[PDB]
């Protein structure tokens, strides 16, 4: 049958941010609280994001003893790249654990491992690394996904499909960690990108367990994932672009992504759902890559979405910030907790169907139709 989500575990830092006293803390720690014109226009981001809190691994004590991170342009690779090799794979392996408890099988059943990183490239990769903290068999069949990045949530399901889907008894531990380590630099005028990208992006890893053909027995699929597209939006590659520089990876988002998505979302669920007769985006569920506000915004008004469509990627939006590819699952995981807490009739908001989508550098759109499980 069809490669199914049958456990779902996140983790982040332990250190929390709240956003309210976000700017006051970040132009502090960056040696930038003289730059008040600059500051006023951060906390303006800050007070438009929808973010609440996040969790971050860069904390000022890691910026006192690595001062180039707090930079703009100061050579600070080495100093990143030291920090995320060590913490990928430990955050990982925290979000694995949960995935494996919850599954509650032994880890010698699991067979191939999908792992999703922005940072630490390194060889051996941070899949490796992960193997020996969670001590999974040394025969795991590894696929490592290096700077993917936004929309490597759903490039992992994508992925985990077809592995799950032609290895009978195979099971994937899927993981997205991802740091805002390599990409945090100072505030500057001549750099707006990445002022909302230290307001909007917080730190996070998921991890699932897919398998086709669970045993019902010991096993409760959550979703199953019914069809995987990737699509390219023609002449959009330089509206998000990034590069591993000396500067540690460059970010650039161009103001119009929220207008290209939405203006190219209609073709994605056309190609996803005429298959199946529906038509009416209303009647499924929905788990978006929240980028921004302004994506979900625009994502709202171009299909004429009701109120609570996006309740729960808002949430996570809210809660967690912009954790790149790891977001979607986070919303998944919100998304079945929260039918269960509101008995539900599905894991899907008590509809049989859902759609998730990644948005991120091409610009690329990640079409994953789900299928939800009736709960009782």
């Amino acid at each position: 049958g069809l490669a199914s989500i049958l456990a779902i575990g996140t983790a982040n830092p332990s250190n929390c941010f709240n956003q309210d006293e976000f700017p006051d803390y970040s132009f502090r720690v960056t040696k930038s609280e003289h730059l008040t014109s600059l500051k006023d226009k951060f906390k303006r981001i800050c007070e438009r994001s929808t973010v609440r809190k996040r969790y971050l691994h860069l904390t000022e004590e890691l910026l006192q003893e690595y001062p180039s991170i707090a930079t703009y342009d100061a050579p600070s690779l080495d100093a990143r790249q030291e920090i995320e090799v060590a913490e990928v794979p430990k955050l990982a392996a925290r979000a694995a654990s949960r995935a494996i408890e919850e599954w509650g099988q032994p880890k010698n059943k699991i067979t191939h491992l999908i792992f999703s990183s922005t940072s630490g490239i390194e060889k051996p990769g941070v899949d490796c690394h992960l193997v020996h903290l969670l001590g999974l068999p040394l025969s795991v069949n590894r696929v490592m996904l290096y700077t993917i990045g936004c929309h490597a949530g759903g490039t992992v399901l994508r992925i985990a499909k077809d592995l799950a889907e032609n290895n009978v008894g195979s099971r994937v531990l899927v993981v997205c960690s991802e740091l805002t380590v390599m990409t945090f630099r100072g505030p500057s005028e001549t750099d707006l990108a990445n002022l909302i990208r230290m307001g909007i992006f917080g730190d996070g890893a998921a991890a699932l367990i897919i398998g086709a053909d669970p045993d019902l027995s010991i096993e409760k699929p959550i979703f199953e994932i019914f069809s995987a597209s990737q699509t390219l939006v023609p002449n959009t590659s330089k509206a998000i672009r990034g590069r591993v520089k000396e500067m540690g990876l460059t970010f650039y988002v161009d103001k119009m992504v929220p207008t290209l998505v939405a203006s190219n979302i209609e073709q994605c669920l056309d190609k996803a759902f005429s298959p199946l007769g529906i038509n009416d985006w209303n009647s499924i569920f929905w788990i978006p890559h929240p980028g921004g506000p302004a994506i979900l915004a625009e994502i709202e008004a171009k299909l004429e979405l009701k109120p609570g469509k996006l309740r729960a990627t808002r949430h996570v939006l809210s809660e967690y910030g912009n954790m790149s590819g790891a977001t979607v699952l986070f919303i998944l995981d919100e998304m079945r907790r929260r039918s269960k807490k509101e008995g539900k009739g599905t894991t899907g908001d008590g509809l049989e169907w859902g759609v998730l989508m990644g948005f991120g550098p091409g610009v690329t759109v990640e079409t994953i139709v789900l299928r939800a499980i009736s709960v009782v």
